[PDB]
């Protein structure tokens, strides 16, 4: 039993191969599955989990009633094995949580669960389901979180929260946390640009995070740092604007782009030097379709040509968020660290006529060898009985 | 695979962190979940789980029918991980019960799960889930126990069993057990006490209990003794009554206060010297609401005063038993017992209109980083299908 | 990891705890749950598992129409921890069988599954899931065996298998089975003796089993024999006759006793010298009720005098098939084999005016602390939805 | 924790003992059960499971609407313990797959999924759940696999997968995989031959597949190879036609018999020298009943003359796919390698008036002690109340 190095660099992959899909929506027709958002994926050295919040309500029953809403004391992060839809009968309880993130250290999981009344949030983290610290809101305002796996290192694990105004500047700090323990934090001096539900990977000792910038950019944000959290923050320039809403593709910046900046989606993307791996919806104006796409001057570079494009959800078939979960070495038995990433697949309120909110979700993982484009859709029926 | 050494003392504590939620009630609705009530939660060097009792009849099915009853053949001692909803899916079988208690001493769990006939009730004991003992009803009057979980120090575990009136004098016994086998036992000298379903602790190698006086006290009796069941008794003190029902918050006793004294909910506290943190309903009159106060000297003063209260249900939602349960070192790595405690949230009759009643959990454990009050309350919408 | 020794005598009780009761056929009118019957209760080293015969189809379903019929190809042995219901999702497969018996040698599982046809049924035998033999029908008519736990002593395991008329003569065959193979099987010369459905247990290195007389015996008839399968056989003396239908209480017989001795029951007794621990239903002509009678000299004494009665099911309640089974020193620390015993609560047809046929279970343990009588019933109300 | 010889021989065996059967249909009529069809059977080491092909959907919901489709985005490669019912509650994730395969090679399971589209199929080969390697399409028509067990010798296993038109000349490869990573392949050079589906075993360090002409041959192809892939092909030669539809038996041919060879079912045998053990539907026709067939010249031999004959389902009832599985000495103990088979019970479209098409199992195992021949077929009663 041994912590995960970190200290390899992130695995150059040309194409991405279809690792998972739950068919957690279509299976609760019937079955009795979760209402549930934000899902994410989250790997030890030994197996990977899907970590979700729940509705603290099953599909097709009443009590699902109103789950566009986003926060509730019934709210619970819970895990199952990856693949596997989210039952009261295959699921492991987390935490009580309505925004969350998580991550195995190589010796035990790290769990941070947020919960509590929008003005005074308390973030709760556990190290192998043992309460080893909080941290409360700071400008209550809906302390909030990645909603995707934090990042590790040496023993030590990262994660970013943000507190204040979704629409407007807030405060951003990244967090050390060793053993469950916060050991170091910094806000992060970035006037003008704004972080949210950041999906973040270690890559040779120093974590990166990628994401969602609801205030007025239509490209993603990233921050940056080391172990001890000097950090770097920027904005991908790519003219293959990487958020939702956003313009359709022309000349980006390397700052927060204006136009259609407003509200947005989580999201993810790998640098490579001066390249990038940017995932995002098909849609400019709605989250549907999904798309990984390589730009190989994208991170620094402003111009709106890529190299590679391939499909992953149909245009005319929802999506929704999206994050980035790695391998270790010490899963793969690699020389590098493969990165992997999921994507929920959002059914119900508000585009859709039901009375609920629920995603499925899918994954995949960054290989050398053959892939292929496609369309791996939820796939349900909408309305259901219960609407 | 060591003894639990229940040496160290109790971790002082400045609030209360959220631990667990099951939501269910919420869930039952359509998921395959016990009917049950009197649930508690246990802990190993290991695991945390939830026991309950259950009616032998699932939520929103005709069996659940008349489930306020309190004692029927049917009723088994269950047990599933901490968080999870109550179900035949998830739950591991302990015992036919419709009293129970269930410790770990850090080799195997002992339960306790009392059945049979009001005039002859029998408990029986099982360590490792093998029957090891035997203990039948002395008074002839529903022998009946803890409702939470015992006491265990350095291999011995310790638990108080109550038989005769519920509404007027009736008989105590401490209890020593090794392995499930009971060593020794001794009848509390306690006239005009009245003492049941006792909350009990370790702390610094003796036994801390905290109990309802259904006969005639709005504030909680209290027994303290050690390994070798020498006691001493008492009532807490504070002007903060504990029971519920009670009086308004006035001048108190360290004796049993008549006022509203009759009747009664399974409750715990708490002792730090002359202080005291309370658990307690909202409501000075029905099982709704629950909050946590800090009273500096109210295990032995009187006034009504206190310093520290955070809120955890609210007044106008349903609450019901509560108990402590604690971490031993050997599961956190502190070096001090953490203190924990849960709260049962009561559902259905008498106070709703429908056929059955059954209750969901929420569980706190105590920190000293910050820390919120909030309402998690069960959550769902009665009646039900089936009612 | 080491073979259960089986030669410590059977331990002497006074009484009976209750051990489990599952609730199946409550839980089963809303919850997934297999119709069953012909379980019975068998433990390793570890742990104590319930096995039993399903029918393929779950209660409440259209599928459990017919349910009455004892044979087809539908029917499996399952099994699962006891006290919790048979579910699908719950229970390990055993094998295709509507017969079947299974025991733990200390090492692994042994178990039996007879299937195919009335006129040349084959009993297959796994060790650990393993095939490792079989043996076919001699006689052509409904080869069949205990319905409850094989016995082992030393790591040979011993079972009775009967093939032949049930209104009549038979034939008789005892077992030796070493990890799944047959090592030595001899026919019992009983003529006039009628045995199916034996409880077998170990007890002194040496293996008693009681079974049922379907041709003209309304006591049971007895086969006790050592590992090289020299064996004894008669009846039980008592005249506390112990099948069902049965005549009322008089002088017994040590042969077949004739009055109302055609058809019968599953049923088992313990034998202590020239005493019995009896365990027989309550009425003399239906499956209702059970209850434990001492009878100091019922094994032997043909009188109809006893010592102790202790109450399990009441008379007006069903019960049906029961067994024993036995927990070796190598699981409870104790210097006996401790006897047990499990009693099938069947419901539906004939008697139930339903489509279907099934049943729920209770077990107890021999304890010489203090017990008590009552009645736990199965606690279903019939008929289903599905009815 | 050692790799799997694959050396000794296969075990010679005169008939088939009944080792599994899961009742799907029948269950799924109530309990969440998916809708599956392609089901195999692979063991490790430790375990056998079931592996199937979900349709993303469960029986008796809208969802299993249109499942007679054999491909979709939705459907996933996932697999449960041997004998019992796949469930979302009970079931290992696999893989995405509308074609697959999977085996152990006694340290990790190596799984092989194939999804995409028709004209650009990817295979994706994990190994102990971890992504190793990939393969795409090769002709762009369809690439698809075995549908059963791949084949594992020190530590190598291998595969047969098949990329072209269904109705005429194809392109078929071996493969040859290590810790789930392709080391070597080669295209067999089989001009009028036609390979799909193949059922592979090991038998004295080599691999025998027979698998399904789709072409124009009512007899079956097959393929055996060393661990360099030096390969030989034909055809069996015995008049007692495998595949379905077929003709009458009459003399056979050692190439393909063009009579009613358009069209097939997956299924096996297994070669002992001259002879050959057949497992085939017994209709002509259609997919119904089931037999073994032991004809000691069939593999070589083209007359129609057989020695044994065991039945497995009546030929009034619903049979389907079948395929060997093998249990290796590391696994029985044994100083051979064990045959045992499989058979799906295919309910539903096209043949039966429903919505949906899922099938159940059965399997046996190859013994030399006594055996019967009987039928054990689905048992579900059609239309369900989705229909
Ligand atoms: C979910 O919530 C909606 C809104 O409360 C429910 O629809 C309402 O039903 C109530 C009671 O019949 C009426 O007073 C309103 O007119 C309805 N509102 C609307 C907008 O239709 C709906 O019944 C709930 N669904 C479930 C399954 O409980
Ligand atoms: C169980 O089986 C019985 C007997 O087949 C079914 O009752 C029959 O229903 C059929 C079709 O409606 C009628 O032809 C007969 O008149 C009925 N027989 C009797 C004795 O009532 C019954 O419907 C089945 N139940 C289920 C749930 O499938
Ligand atoms: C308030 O909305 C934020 C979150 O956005 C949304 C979404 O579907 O866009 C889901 C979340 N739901 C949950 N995590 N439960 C949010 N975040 C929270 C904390 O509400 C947003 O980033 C603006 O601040
Ligand atoms: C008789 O009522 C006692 C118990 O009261 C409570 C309650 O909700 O107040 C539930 C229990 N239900 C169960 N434990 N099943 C009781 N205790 C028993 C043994 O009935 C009380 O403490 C008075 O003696
Ligand atoms: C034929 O009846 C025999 C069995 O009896 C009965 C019963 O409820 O009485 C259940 C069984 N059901 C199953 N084991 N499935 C039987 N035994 C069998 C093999 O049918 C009897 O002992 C006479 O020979
Ligand atoms: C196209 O049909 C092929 C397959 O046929 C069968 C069938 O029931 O006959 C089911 C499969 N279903 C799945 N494996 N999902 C097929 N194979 C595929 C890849 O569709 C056939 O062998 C001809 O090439
Ligand atoms: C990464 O960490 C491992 C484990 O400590 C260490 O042995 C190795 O030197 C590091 N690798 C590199 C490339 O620095
Ligand atoms: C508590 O028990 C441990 C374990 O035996 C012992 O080593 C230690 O001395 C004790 N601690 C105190 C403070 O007495
Ligand atoms: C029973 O078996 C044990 C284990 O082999 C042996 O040591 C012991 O002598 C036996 N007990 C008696 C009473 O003979
Ligand atoms: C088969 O493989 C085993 C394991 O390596 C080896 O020891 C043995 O010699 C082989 N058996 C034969 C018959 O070659
Ligand atoms: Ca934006
Ligand atoms: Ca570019
Ligand atoms: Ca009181
Ligand atoms: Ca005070
Ligand atoms: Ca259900
Ligand atoms: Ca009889
Ligand atoms: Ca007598
Ligand atoms: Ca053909
Ligand atoms: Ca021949």
């Amino acid at each position: 039993s041994v912590k995960l190095a970190g200290n390899s660099s992130l695995c150059p992959v040309s194409g991405w191969a279809i690792y998972s899909k739950d068919n957690s929506v279509r299976i609760g027709s019937k079955g009795d599955v979760f209402v549930i958002r934000e899902p994410f994926i989250s790997c030890s050295p030994l197996e990977c989990r899907t970590f979700f919040l729940t509705q603290g309500a099953l599909l097709n029953d009443k009590h699902s009633n109103g789950t566009i809403k986003d926060r509730s004391p019934y709210r619970t992060l819970m895990s199952c094995p990856i693949g596997e839809v989210p039952s009261p009968y295959n699921s492991r309880f987390e935490s009580v949580a309505w925004s969350a993130s998580a991550c195995h250290d190589g010796i035990n999981w790290l769990t941070i669960g947020i919960s509590g009344p929008d003005n005074g949030a308390v973030a709760v983290l556990k190290y192998n389901g043992i309460i080893t610290d909080t941290i409360k809101s700071w400008r209550n305002n809906i302390l909030r979180t990645q909603e995707s796996e934090c990042a590790c290192v040496n023993g030590s694990c990262f994660t970013v929260m943000t507190d204040g105004p979704s629409n407007g500047q807030a405060s951003y700090k990244i967090f050390r946390i060793e053993k469950g323990k916060i050991v170091k934090s910094v806000e992060m001096n970035a006037p003008n640009y704004h972080y949210e539900e950041c999906s973040c990977y270690p890559d040779s000792s120093e974590i990166t995070c990628v994401c969602r910038d609801n205030w007025h950019g239509s490209n993603r944000p990233w921050v940056s740092f080391n172990q001890n959290l000097e950090y770097q923050i920027g904005y991908i320039c790519s003219g293959i604007f990487g958020d939702n809403p956003r313009p359709n593709d022309k000349t980006g910046s390397c700052g927060p782009v204006s136009s259609n900046g407003a509200n947005g989606v989580k999201g993810f993307s790998f640098k490579y030097g001066n390249g990038v791996w940017i995932g995002r919806t098909k849609s400019i104006s709605s989250r549907n379709g999904f798309e990984m796409i390589w730009d190989p001057n994208g991170w620094t570079g402003t111009d709106n040509n890529f190299s590679i494009k391939q499909d992953i959800v149909g245009i005319n078939e929802w999506s929704g968020y999206s994050g980035s979960f790695v391998q270790h070495p010490e899963l793969t038995g690699l020389d590098c660290i493969r990165p992997c990433f999921w994507v929920e697949l959002i059914r119900g309120r508000p585009k859709e006529n039901t009375i609920w909110t629920s995603g499925s979700s899918i994954s995949f993982c960054g290989v050398n060898s053959d892939t292929v484009g496609w369309s791996w859709p939820d796939g349900a029926e909408l309305p259901f009985t219960i609407d």
